[PDB]
Formats: structure tokens, C-alpha cells, sequence
């Protein structure tokens, strides 16, 4: 059932792109059809260690508000993962802002939140928390995607080293990952803190953490982004943004990692914000 034959996986369209790889959207069609199910399949475009990696992290996570890994084709050739037609979190919010409020941002929140709690349990770093990789399974269930970047802490060492800084846009970085290329589960906290911002933003982007923090910026723009996060200056509330869900973003903000609440600890405060 996690064996998917190459030749019954059926080309429909491109879903994506990200960190040297594409997202189509298959139909796993035996029968040939057109009546078998829709699948969500991941592929490359040292690449094929990364890749393997990532599929063996998938397959070990199981979480309700984790993407669902289902199986691979072989050439590993392909990563298969259930389809959630309604896509990425920044999308969706910025379609249905109007049918959205502040409860239902509180919910995808808690549940981002959870899994970040289950991805931690796991001593896995997901380096990559940001609402483009967070999927919507319905108007009440998000599921954190893409471990393209995911890493598994050893046993002895609670944070990794990367040996070249990151291709990603660098407005979620913390600033260690900005100044030591270091990332942690407490990293993942910092990004989480830039999540909150983007929710409760909708993720309007007039005022994404991308356009804020160039407007509140001859230095390099990742020194000057540094420059501002040591200064203590940080992205503002978002507009009608509740005062205690902004408390939270600034607490995720903390300067040293250490300092950071857990997921642990902030997810019984979303709880209570959203009841
Ligand atoms: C998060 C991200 N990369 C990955 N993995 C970034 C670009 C993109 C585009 C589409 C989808 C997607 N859409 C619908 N169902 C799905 N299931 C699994 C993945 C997926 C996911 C991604």
C-alpha cells in the first residue's frame, strides 16, 4: 500500500516549488479511468542524501497536524503525501480573511503549536516554520508540511550547526541562525513567533514580516536585519491584533534561545486565548 508503481501515477499539475525541489498533482490511476484517488507528490529538480533524509523523517511522523506521508515510487524516486486541495496557510488567509476572526487564527495557532510539540518529541528541527508551509485540511485543521530542511538532533546536542547560511527569505531567521547559522527546537520558537505575526496579519503583504522589516531597515541586509534584532526592535502588532497574542509573538522573540517559552508551555496558553 506505500509501494506506488511509477507507471500508475498519473501527471495532473504543478502545485509548487521550494529548496530545489516541486509539488505536483497526481492521480494514482491503476485502472486507468481517471477514478483513482489524487496524491500529492514531491520530487528533486548530495541533493538525493537531503531528499532521502527528509522521506525517512516524513514516514516516522504521526501527528494529526503533520502531513501525511502515504508511500514512495522508485526509479527513492518520489515522495507520495495525501493532497489537501485547499493548499498553503498564507494563501488560504488571505482568500477568506473576511470569514475568518480572531477564534479561528487562535485554532490554526494551537494546532501549528501542538505539532511543533510532537516535531520537538521527535528531536526534529523543521528549520522552515512560515505559513507558505503550513497546509489547510479544512476551515478548522492546519497541518505543518515541507521537512525539506528538517534536521534530527542527536541524542547528546540539543541544536546543529550549518556549514553555509540558508537559501531561504531570511525575515524568520533567529539571531543565532542569523549571526551562527546555529537552529534548535527554540529557533523553531523564533519562527513560530513570525507564524503568529503572519496569521493575525492574514498574511496581508503590505505588511509581511518581508515588506515591515525593509521599512523599518553600504551593509548587507542580513547584517542590517541583525543590527535591528539586537537593537531589541521587532516586527509591530499586526492591525487589531489582540494584546496578548502579540505578548506571545514578543516572548517567542526572545533574544537568547534559552530565554524562549517551549511549545510545551505556549500551547496551553493558545489554548486559553482561543476559549
Ligand atoms: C509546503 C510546500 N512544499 C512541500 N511539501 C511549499 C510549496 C507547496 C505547494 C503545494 C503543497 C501541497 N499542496 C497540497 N497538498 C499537499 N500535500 C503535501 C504537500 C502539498 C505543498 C507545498
Amino acid at each position: 500500500p506505500t509501494i506506488f508503481e511509477e507507471r500508475h501515477l498519473k501527471y495532473i499539475s504543478q502545485l509548487g516549488k521550494g529548496n530545489f525541489g516541486s509539488v505536483e498533482l497526481c492521480r494514482y490511476d491503476p485502472l486507468g479511468d481517471n477514478t483513482g484517488a489524487l496524491v500529492a507528490v514531491k520530487q528533486l529538480q548530495d541533493q538525493q542524501r537531503d531528499f532521502q533524509r527528509e522521506i525517512q523523517i516524513l514516514k516516522a511522523l504521526h501527528s494529526d497536524f503533520i502531513v501525511k506521508y502515504r508511500g514512495v515510487s522508485y526509479g527513492s524516486l518520489r515522495l507520495v503525501m495525501e493532497y489537501l486541495p485547499s493548499g498553503c496557510l498564507r494563501d488560504f488567509l488571505q482568500r477568506h480573511r473576511a470569514r475568518l476572526d480572531a477564534s479561528r487564527l487562535l485554532l490554526y495557532s494551537s494546532q501549528i503549536c501542538k505539532g511543533m510539540e510532537y516535531l520537538g518529541s521527535r528531536r526534529c528541527v523543521h528549520r522552515d516554520l512560515a505559513a507558505r508551509n503550513i497546509l489547510v485540511e479544512s476551515e478548522a485543521h492546519v497541518k505543518i508540511a515541507d521537512f525539506g530542511l528538517a534536521k534530527l538532533l542527536p541524542l547528546d546536542k540539543d541544536y546543529y550547526v550549518v556549514r553555509e547560511p540558508g537559501q531561504s527569505p531570511i525575515f524568520w531567521y533567529a539571531p543565532e541562525s542569523l549571526s551562527d547559522n546555529i537552529f534548535s527546537r527554540q529557533s523553531d520558537v523564533w519562527s513560530f513567533g513570525v507564524v503568529l505575526y503572519e496569521l493575525f496579519t492574514y498574511c496581508d503583504k503590505s505588511c509581511s514580516p518581508s515588506a515591515e522589516f525593509l521599512r523599518m531597515m553600504d551593509v548587507p541586509a542580513l547584517s542590517r536585519l541583525l543590527e535591528l534584532l539586537e537593537e531589541g526592535q521587532r516586527l509591530p502588532a499586526p492591525p487589531a491584533c489582540p494584546a496578548e497574542v502579540h505578548e506571545l509573538m514578543k516572548l517567542c522573540w526572545a533574544p537568547s534561545p534559552q530565554d524562549r517559552p517551549s511549545f510545551s508551555a505556549l500551547g496551553p496558553q493558545l489554548d486559553m486565548l482561543w476559549s
